[PDB]
């Protein structure tokens, strides 16, 4: 089964899922100065007030923090998008150590972490449904470095020790996602996919410029999680981040000059 070592890591993902070498594969490079520019997008609307947290995953490659999307209580619309996204989940991505973890660089610069908020096209009904599609999904990628703590992100790792191994869950409940935001919205648009298997072709990624500060105490307990399940030797989850997929032929807009 696939995972981030030597033997199942992203370079041998393509032998199960060979859409892992297709025409539109995420993450990529954002070459700043290669972007355009383009007037035409608009500005982000992020809609959390009424989102309801539910559960937190250790699921074997990150965790996830899961939502109530039974109804429109959380969602992305505006910027690149058409129509009305559903907030599922968020996760992360991180490294061993600080000069690695993200999944999108810019101008080769890997980030410490890459959190993802993964949305789901409205018009498809369903998560299961809207993956299928070109437009199924919206991800809204937002980079962490290491300086300051993020108040916000305090509640998600100290809830981290009670999902140590792969299949633990916790309730989660009241978590406000708004709290995990930089101040600015500003944002990189491109046509993308899932960075997991099946690496279906199905995303809008929505990267923003600015990255959040976390502290270097709050990223080292995302490292003292473990790929494995209970009991099982201990591996760490470090380094759970797919490198920059070639960008074939498409084009990074940026909504900003
Ligand atoms: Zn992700």
């Amino acid at each position: 089964h696939w995972g981030y070592g030597k033997h199942n890591g992203p370079e041998h993902w393509h032998k199960d899922f060979p859409i892992a070498k297709g025409e539109r594969q995420s993450p990529v490079d954002i070459d700043t100065h290669t972007a355009k520019y383009d007037p035409s997008l608009k500005p982000l609307s992020v809609s959390y007030d009424q989102a309801t947290s539910l559960r937190i995953l250790n699921n074997g490659h990150a965790f996830n923090v899961e939502f109530d999307d039974s109804q429109d209580k959380a969602v992305l619309k505006g910027g690149p998008l058409d129509g009305t996204y559903r907030l599922i989940q968020f996760h992360f991505h991180w490294g061993s150590l600080d000069g690695q973890g993200s999944e999108h660089t810019v101008d080769k610069k890997k980030y410490a972490a890459e959190l993802h908020l993964v949305h789901w096209n409205t018009k498809y009904g369903d998560f299961g449904k809207a993956v299928q599609q070109p437009d199924g999904l919206a991800v809204l990628g937002i980079f962490l470095k290491v300086g300051s703590a993020k108040p916000g992100l305090q509640k998600v790792v100290d809830v981290l020790d009670s999902i140590k191994t792969k299949g633990k869950s916790a309730d989660f409940t009241n978590f406000d996602p708004r709290g995990l935001l930089p101040e600015s919205l500003d944002y990189w648009t491109y046509p993308g996919s899932l960075t997991v298997p099946p690496l279906l072709e199905c995303v809008t990624w929505i990267v923003l410029k600015e990255p959040i500060s976390v502290s270097s105490e709050q990223v080292l307990k995302f490292r003292k999680l473990n790929f494995n399940g209970e009991g099982e030797p201990e591996e760490l989850m470090v380094d759970n981040w797919r490198p920059a997929q070639p960008l074939k032929n498409r084009q990074i807009k940026a909504s900003f000059k």
